[PDB]
């Protein structure tokens, strides 16, 4: 049934993305204000929950691959309900702020993998736009709930984002499963063996890991940005600022809806072409800025967002071998989200001369994306 499935799993990923409102975005990022946890603790649980997910995901797409299905789901359920539990009974004890960061990054992968491996149908320019827009909507309105709750009280409302995951899980129970367990009579012989055939097979890791490192590496960078973008006014600088990610944003979520409204035969040129063009528009950004000039670019790079990472997506199951889907997609995962944490990692180290070498960094990122274009399309 993979039309209601595909909703229903749409919604599934979105209410996990909604518990990210809890233990990244939001609640992990307030317990030095209100406890005595290290200002560290919380910058360190948020990392080793990432790098929980972006491990987590490669074993887990063969973990589904043939050792089970249902349960993968119901375990990542049970191990992120009850990490998120953890937070519920015991707020300011730092090994569970710790835990449960590494354990509800856990869970999340499974439930992505089992997204983009099944529902779509390789005929998905929308599909992993609609994917991608309810990940970035849970993942975002969860973080302003979050604020919303600790505005009230900070620790007491840990149930809420402890019981998202509930109805996430109680909506999933009425799901089909989205592949079949079976009997894995092959139990080891083809488990070790595709994840090795797969990892020995680069399925352009310099396009994911670099991929990875580029779009995370000036995020948390940005916000000092802020005060070199313009001297600053009484209404027209930080509500400007404010405008520019309200009129980037609309972007992403002008891509949820005509992705696949654009996207039909070969997508190799869209690619590369939304390379060069957030090329030309990070040289633009930080070089050269009015205040409306965020705003155009600032639509314009989330343009970029929104069309180019369904896009990579739908190329790479374009040109990805099948019938290994729920684990060759979890290796994916793993690299670029390994990628996506050495990026800031990478960004703040070469900012330690001077902040607009990040820039130039992607425009170097650029330019040997120029050099490894030519080879995916011929």
């Amino acid at each position: 049934a993979n039309h209601k499935n595909f909703i229903l799993m749409l919604i599934i990923l979105f209410l996990m993305e909604f518990a990210r409102g809890m233990y990244i975005l939001s609640y992990i990022n307030f317990l030095p204000t209100v406890t005595s946890i290290a200002v560290a603790i919380t910058s360190l649980a948020f990392s080793i929950h990432f790098i929980a997910d972006a491990s987590t995901n490669f074993v887990i797409g063969f973990l589904l691959k043939k050792f089970g299905t249902k349960i993968v789901l119901t375990t990542g359920f049970i191990l992120a309900f009850t990490s998120l539990f953890l937070v519920i009974w015991f707020p300011a004890s730092p090994f569970v702020i710790i835990f449960s960061a590494m354990m509800l990054g856990i869970a999340v992968s499974p439930i992505w993998v089992i997204m983009l491996s099944s529902v779509e149908e390789d005929k998905r320019g929308k599909q992993m736009g609609y994917v991608y827009f309810s990940w970035l909507l849970g993942l975002l309105v969860g973080m302003v709930f979050m604020n919303l709750l600790i505005k009230v009280h900070p620790t007491r409302f840990a149930f809420m984002m402890s019981l998202v995951v509930l109805i996430a899980w109680i909506l999933y129970y009425f799901v089909d499963v989205k592949l079949t367990n079976y009997n894995t009579r092959p139990v080891k012989a083809q488990l070790r063996q595709i994840v090795d055939v797969t990892k020995r097979h680069l399925l352009l890791f310099p396009g994911i890991l670099l991929q990875g490192a580029a779009i995370a590496a000036l995020v948390p960078i940005l916000p000092t940005y802020a005060t070199k973008v313009i001297n600053v006014s009484t209404i027209e600088y930080t509500v400007a600022i404010i405008i520019g990610g309200i009129g980037c944003a609309v972007s992403m979520l002008f891509l949820s809806k005509l992705i696949d409204n654009r996207s039909r035969n070969f997508m190799y040129g869209v690619i590369l072409s939304g390379f060069i063009l957030y090329m030309i528009l990070i040289f633009t950004l930080s070089m050269i800025v009015n205040i409306h000039i965020l705003w155009i670019i600032a639509l314009a790079i989330g343009l970029m967002y929104g069309i180019l990472l369904p896009a990579w997506n739908t190329f790479m199951a374009r040109f990805i071998k099948s019938d290994e889907q729920e684990e060759t997609w979890g290796v994916f995962n793993s690299i670029q989200g390994f990628g996506s944490m050495i990026g800031p990692l990478f960004g703040g180290l070469i900012t330690q001369f001077t902040n607009n070498l990040n820039n130039t960094f992607y425009f170097s990122a650029l330019i040997f994306l120029v050099l490894a274009v030519f080879y995916g399309s011929y």
